[PDB]
């Protein structure tokens, strides 16, 4: 189902049984997934989010992120709490009210508070282009060819401890997947296919940690879309798609009519696929109805690499061919210890103030920011690289970044750089011990902006921090609305 670009949007608890477990849940528009949140490029989102929780067990406090949306002009509508905005209260509402100029492609939506969308405040944003170079690639576009990847817990968010390897009861294909331990026979999901027909499979990792390794048995995929930029085609045969990327991929519906298993293989929880976990059904029109018998590849032949991706406009690199080769170049040391993440030694802890708000307040420096040594400043229309060399355990540690998207310019597992042509992504797996992996992008967005490990256990564990970019300019270029300026009162009242 799909709604916007103006819409409402209710923030309720329900149980569901996605694996037939019943818990309770956070649902945005009632539904797991929630409903894909659509526009066109250039078209004003108007998103009035209605706060009904009632359920503290998993907080009844929300706040929402439209993730890779770049928020230029609008950074109080960005949502990770205590960043740029209070949480919104129960029995309250907020409109999100912002522009995606220049973006198209296939984006998400979350709550941003603590791990609270692990309990199921999820769901697809797409932002359509009238005049997509990549349209003439395919036949079909539309609600039914958006995959999600779910990770799903039978307990609490909030309990989890923490951290803790925590692990994942069951991996949910739109909506739906089967538990990983004493698996029991409840409904899968399909996805169906016409004989000869193409499809632009919009693949969204909603994950809250493990990365997956998505196949389609029998079938190739021709990747056209990596996090919301064009590629150049990629034809594989294998995705490893880690938490919170996106991927589009043209499905050529080119084999003979039947049953082929989906599969999405966590890098953690369940192994493999018996009884049908990690599984969903692609069923061509014409087939039977009934479970598929087909086998992956032995050996997959062609498995993304991130380096063999290329954007499909001329993006190139911001400035020098060469490590440091930018204005502001920074190499973050990135730790864990005693059950906490650490950049440059600190541990990331939501402020009482957001990082917005103690802007529009006065605050001048990065030195004067709270949490302190938790935010870097960031000058105007400088490049910026930032270096984020692996280690910090496990691992592999997806990074991202707000209000904008960045050049790769060093990949995992790969210790060559690349400044000519590397994709354009916002979240980057930064590999293994050893690894140095390298992004660049220009300051041309005012605001605070967080940069962190994209699984949410690492997240509420500590492992981020504010890249306050052009603090003099942040009042001036972001205006809020009363409604956001009611926010931070309402919430210290309540609390
Ligand atoms: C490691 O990363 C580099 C950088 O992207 C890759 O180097 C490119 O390789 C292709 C050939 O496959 C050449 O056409 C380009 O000239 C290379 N670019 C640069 C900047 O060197 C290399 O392929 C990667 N290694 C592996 C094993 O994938
Ligand atoms: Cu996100
Ligand atoms: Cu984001
Ligand atoms: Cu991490
Ligand atoms: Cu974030």
């Amino acid at each position: 189902v799909q709604i916007g670009p103006v819409t409402d949007l209710h923030i309720v608890n329900a149980d569901i049984v996605p694996d037939g477990f019943v818990r309770p849940a956070v649902n945005a528009g009632g539904t797991f997934p929630g409903p894909v949140i659509a526009g066109n490029v250039g078209d004003n989102f108007q998103i009035v989010t209605f706060n009904q929780l009632i359920e503290c067990s998993m907080l009844v406090d929300t706040s929402i992120h439209w993730h890779g949306e770049f928020q230029k002009g609008t950074n109080w509508a960005d949502g990770p709490a205590f960043i740029t905005q209070c949480p919104i209260i129960v029995g309250n509402s907020f409109s999100y009210n912002f522009n995606v100029p220049g973006m198209a492609g296939t984006y998400w939506y979350h709550s941003h508070l603590t791990t609270q969308y692990c309990d199921g405040l999820r769901g697809p944003f797409v932002v359509y282009d009238p005049n997509d170079p990549d349209a003439n690639l395919y036949d079909v576009d539309d609600d039914t060819t958006i995959i999600t990847l779910a990770d799903w817990y039978h307990v609490l968010a909030k309990e989890m401890g923490a951290g803790g390897a925590i692990t994942a009861d069951s991996t949910l294909i739109d909506g739906l997947g089967r538990t990983h331990v004493n698996v029991a026979a409840v409904p899968l999901s399909v996805i169906t296919v016409e004989v000869g027909k193409r499809y632009r499979m919009r693949l969204v990792s909603i994950s809250c940690d493990p990365n997956y390794d998505f196949s389609i048995d029998g079938h190739d995929m021709t990747i056209i879309e990596t996090d919301g930029v064009d590629s150049q085609e990629l034809t594989v045969d294998e995705i490893q798609i880690f938490a919170a990327q996106r991927y589009s991929f043209v499905l050529n519906a080119n084999q003979p009519v039947g049953n082929y298993w989906i599969r999405a293989n966590p890098n953690s929880g369940g192994e493999g696929f018996d009884g049908g976990i990690n599984s969903a059904i692609l069923r061509y029109d014409g087939a039977t109805t009934a479970d598929p018998v087909t086998v992956a590849s032995t050996v997959h032949t062609k498995c993304l690499i991130e380096t063999d991706l290329h954007p499909l406009s001329r993006n190139g690199v911001p400035g020098n061919p060469h490590q440091g080769g930018a204005d502001c170049n920074l190499n973050l040391s990135l730790g864990f210890a005693c059950g906490n993440f650490v950049i440059n030694g600190v541990s990331f802890t939501p402020p009482t103030v957001p990082v917005l708000l103690q802007i529009c307040s006065g605050a001048n420096t990065a030195a004067d920011l709270l949490p302190s040594g938790s935010v870097i400043s960031l000058p105007s229309n400088s490049t910026i690289e930032i270096a984020l060399p692996a280690g910090a355990a496990g691992g592999p540690h997806p990074f991202h970044l707000h209000g904008h998207d960045f050049a790769v310019s060093e990949s995992a597992s790969n210790s060559t750089s690349n400044y000519d042509d590397p994709i354009w992504r916002d979240v980057v797996s930064i590999g293994g011990v050893g690894d140095n992996v390298t992004i660049r992008f220009c300051t041309d967005n005012p605001g605070p902006w967080f940069l962190h490990c994209h699984i949410d256990w690492h997240l509420d564990a500590g492992f981020a921090i504010v890249f306050a970019e052009d603090i003099p300019n942040t009042a001036s270029a972001n205006p809020v609305p009363e409604a956001w300026s009611n926010l931070c009162p309402s919430y210290d009242s309540a609390h």
